[PDB]
């Protein structure tokens, strides 16, 4: 329940009509200054192309959302239970990288419930309102609790971007070290420091000060960096044949690429803050660097020791301590039209996960946009949302 | 931030149509079946109804809430940085008891915000939204909590009602009992125990059990009821002259009487249960009691003393647990949202009412000399 207790209805309905890349959000967007805007869907479309195979000879590109008319009146939407919505269309694009072939189509992406005039929705004859919600801000955040059984003092941190996925570390009730990446299963943090290209030598040079780091180190049961990278891609997707080259796009692309991943200027900023990064430099590059990864890493470890300072090589001497003041200035207002946008991204991920595992199992000549394009996880998520 | 993250429209229009017992919501709660259906702003008019001074010598009565046409329109309110406004009237009696004159005037209460079809409020030219709010329901919930100083379990219990003040009692890490009455400031347990009439010997019979009630009382220097009621009223009334009367009054007020106070069936129910209080009988009254408050008592005292059952005197066995306070909740719309700022308003009102029925002569008293509707107008403006 994190809903606002006041909208301005304006904000909102700008945001929505920013989400669907109207003319008007173009024209607002010219007058109060300036080039590169981005629409909402155009952000997402833009976000997840190409998808790829692990080969990777395939890949499969989208673009330039756009709508139809309604399918029905408002009034007509009310007296029959409908829902007042607009057909989505984006442009798809297939390529064959054995060839060089491209296969491009115009593709149908599910009815599109659209705002009226009052700044609501029609779902199924219902007129309904949504709200817009404080979430957490862009930031590393560390915190401490106690197990409910062995009643050992544990801590965490999440590094919480502007947009991308989430990297949880732990200390839990077993003495190890966890690292939690994009939500999915529990892995030892070794495993993702191998990934990154680190020896065993190297982890003990620098974490070699705990032993829970070292403990998880043993206990952990990779050997080498391509060992750990495939591990992480077992977790990530699950029943997909991995490579090397496929689960190294991977990790690239879930921190270290600005296409798919962004701390914001805020979050770049509070990162350097709490960690001690980049001392005399300007915000730049929003995304994760290996700096930032190994330090929160260090910066967990050392809190769990006991510890009240750390300097990371080349950075400056930081306290070390709970952000247990996780409120106040910590939280950020989404509007309607980014709520919308969130929950487009997620069916869009379930379609590209469709779409990898049809690339794997249809004939590359048969195959079109249509022939990989599942709508259906799209349609659902947003079915979810109202 | 406790908003709703979605709306029904015509639930949030309706709840308006509701406050301001508008006809179509009177028709609307006929066909619903709802027998004598009474409006938002009537029900606050009841509540405080009638305004009586300390004496019983005269009394003052609202009724009839309405409204004149409202001032611009949308269009003309948005352009010229209006507030979509309509103003509002009531109906307002003064009775002299003493000679039986009545004296009925039509009050002015302010310019009332008016919602839109689009649900929103255009306040000062700008279109506003009010979302509901997911509220605890009622009852009374006890929690766990560990110091971090000393790594103390601290135990804490809060008395919600659907309508009224809240109550809280706490074990701190000095060992102290201490209650927290309409959100104010923290005073030993001991201070309300006595207030309520309650002897040092009566409290030692009930909760010598308790270590840290016996020295509660002890680091309580307060001596007496009269004593007691005076300190909860500087609490609960800063800068007031604090008299004997007006403190007893204020509790009273606060938990044990209807126009004030309502538990609401499932309050009721859920705090006779979770205190094995009235186990067969049926419920008669929603305001808080006395054996209410001694039991939420005895229950967080016990808890901290790590016990696991307790049996109030006259009363059945109930086990002493915390509550997993996880889901309840209940939705206020933004009607009654509305609601309860008319209320503050409205309650502040009373209070000057009150003063000025002492201070002014009887043969000159007229409603329009008593009301002064500042405090109502501010309580709106804020709101918005």
């Amino acid at each position: 329940p994190r809903g606002s207790h006041m909208m301005l209805l304006d904000v909102q309905t700008d945001s929505f009509e920013w989400l669907i890349g109207s003319p008007r959000w173009r024209e607002s967007a010219a007058e109060r200054g300036d080039v590169n805007p981005v629409g909402g869907l155009e952000e997402v479309l833009y976000e997840l192309s190409p998808i790829e195979d692990f080969s990777g000879s395939m890949s499969l590109s989208f673009s330039d959302p756009r709508f139809d008319d309604v399918k029905a009146p408002v009034d007509e939407c009310k007296d029959k239970d409908m829902t007042y919505a607009a057909p989505l269309f984006v442009t798809a694009e297939f390529i064959n990288n054995n060839t060089g072939e491209i296969k491009s189509q115009t593709v149908f992406m599910g009815d599109f419930p659209m705002m009226t005039e009052k700044g609501t929705f029609i779902i199924n004859g219902t007129e309904r309102v949504v709200v817009s919600q404080l979430v957490r801000s862009p930031g590393v955040y560390f915190d401490e609790t106690i197990d409910k059984s062995t009643d050992k003092t544990l801590h965490s941190v999440k590094v919480i971007p502007s947009r991308g996925a989430w990297l949880e570390f732990d200390v839990d009730k077993r003495d190890t070290v966890g690292v939690r990446i994009d939500r999915k299963r529990r892995q030892p943090v070794t495993v993702l420091l191998k990934a990154l290209g680190w020896t065993s030598e190297q982890i003990v040079e620098r974490f070699g000060f705990s032993e829970i780091m070292r403990s998880t180190l043993e206990k952990d049961n990779t050997v080498g960096t391509d060992e750990a990278l495939l591990d992480i891609y077992r977790k990530l997707r699950p029943g997909e044949p991995p490579t090397k080259e496929s689960a190294q796009t991977l990790l690239e692309n879930l921190f270290f690429k600005e296409k798919r991943y962004d701390l914001a200027r805020v979050g770049r900023y509070k990162v350097n803050k709490k960690l001690g990064l980049h001392v005399g430099e300007p915000i730049t590059s929003s995304t994760l660097t290996e700096e930032d990864v190994v330090a929160t890493i260090e910066y967990l470890v050392r809190l769990h020791e006991g510890q009240t300072t750390m300097t990371v090589p080349g950075g400056v001497e930081v306290p070390v301590e709970t952000d247990d003041i996780d409120h106040f200035g910590n939280r950020r207002l989404r509007t309607v039209g980014e709520l919308i946008q969130n929950q487009i991204r997620v069916g869009m991920s379930r379609m590209e996960r469709v779409v990898r595992e049809r690339m794997t199992t249809q004939d590359v000549e048969a195959i079109t946009p249509q022939t990989l394009i599942n709508i259906r996880p799209v349609v659902a998520a947003i079915k979810e949302f109202f």
